[PDB]
């Protein structure tokens, strides 16, 4: 719940910095791609940011239609009364090209949010190539790349701390194949949260995404660890009481370790 909810809120402060600085531009027709959109966990935020159209895609066909109903569900609130268009997608983005998908092939994006999911297509170059390409290819010069996954150097730090493959505590526990062992692909290890899944996920080495961000002409903005992240923003008065208003006002000793593994980044297409 609380890590959840504190990941809601990194999103959130994270999605609301770039919103304005895509709006400190173009206030209209803002125009943002969801690579990897889950349940639709991030709608409420777009409506919130009054963007006008969304692209909401992920490899589980099942989430798309839950994430496509709970738009539906939004909508015809009465309170959405200028909600955005959306289109839903099932693709696999580390593996198809996303335009061979949309209603409209030559359509650009001011953002692309890739929130908790570009560390699964670190399987192979290609696809790792091709999220990219899905995330990049299509935005618009001085449009974004934003999105959070997990900080090899602490999750490499912290298993050569540890004198078994595994580390943790009782909210969570990563476990790599092999120590000593990390190649730029497929280094494979398992990420348990006690509450919700156990998935495999692999290892992104950041100066590696940043060099093949290059090829689609992206520049880094930034990129923060999450108490990075946590500490800068939290100066900030309403991101203050954003965290206050959400319940994250004291986060457990066991939270923080498992949210710190993780790190925000930020691309911007160059003209
Ligand atoms: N190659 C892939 N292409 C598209 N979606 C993927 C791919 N691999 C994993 N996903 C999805 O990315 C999502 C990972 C989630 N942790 C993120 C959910 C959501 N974006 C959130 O921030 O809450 C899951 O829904 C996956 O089904």
């Amino acid at each position: 719940f609380y890590l959840r909810n504190f990941n809601n809120w990194m999103k959130s402060v994270l999605i609301g910095e770039f919103l304005e600085k895509v709006r400190q531009k173009k206030k209209r027709d803002i125009t943002v791609l969801d690579l990897g959109c889950g349940k639709g966990g991030d709608l409420l935020k777009w409506k919130k940011g009054r963007i006008n159209k969304l692209v909401c895609t992920d490899i589980a066909d099942v989430s798309v239609k839950q994430c496509q109903q709970r738009y539906e569900d939004m909508k015809n609130r009465r309170d959405s009364e200028y909600i955005f268009s959306a289109e839903f997608i099932t693709a696999d983005s580390s593996k198809e090209l996303l335009i061979d998908k949309f209603r409209d092939p030559q359509m650009c994006f001011d953002i692309c949010s890739c929130q908790f999911v570009c560390h699964y297509s670190f399987e192979s170059y290609e696809q790792a190539d091709m999220m990219l390409r899905n995330a990049c290819e299509r935005l618009s010069p001085g449009g974004y790349f934003i999105g959070t996954t997990p900080n090899s150097f602490e999750l490499i730090r912290r298993l050569e701390a540890s004198e078994t493959e595994s580390f943790g505590n009782e909210i969570y526990t990563v476990k790599f194949q092999k120590k000593g062992d990390y190649p730029l692909f497929g280094c494979k290890y398992d990420f348990n949260l006690e509450g919700v899944v156990d998935v495999p996920e692999f290892l992104v080495y950041f100066p590696l995404l940043n060099e093949m961000a290059k090829k689609y002409n992206m520049k880094l903005v930034y990129k923060k660890t999450f108490l990075e992240f946590y500490e800068e923003k939290i100066k900030n008065n309403e991101n203050k009481m954003l965290l206050k208003r959400m319940g994250l006002g004291c986060l457990s000793k066991s939270e923080w370790e498992a949210t710190s593994i993780y790190l925000v980044f930020a691309f911007e297409k160059q003209q």
